[PDB]
């Protein structure tokens, strides 16, 4: 159910966090408890709980929002000084 569904899982989760990174606010209930999922399934590992929650989201997510701010921080530099920036 969710390897199968990595790769659309996590292409609009990284979308709605954007879509609420860009000031709309999407449904933070239903976020919440698929983000959660993903740490709560390695609920039995002895080893690495979160091994899986990073690999799969974090990871794809630091990078998302790398990209996201590195492109947010040159688009505020080009209309605002440092006193405001």
């Amino acid at each position: 159910m969710v390897e199968p569904l990595q790769a659309i899982l996590i292409r609009m989760l990284l979308r709605e966090i954007k879509n609420d990174r860009g000031g709309e606010d999407p449904n933070q209930k239903v976020i919440h408890g698929v983000i959660n999922s993903f740490v709560h399934v390695e609920q039995y590992k002895k080893k690495f709980p979160l091994k899986f929650y990073q690999e799969i989201f974090e990871s794809p997510f630091l990078t998302e929002t790398g990209e996201y701010y590195k492109q947010e921080a040159s688009n505020l530099l080009q209309e605002s000084n440092c006193s405001q920036y």
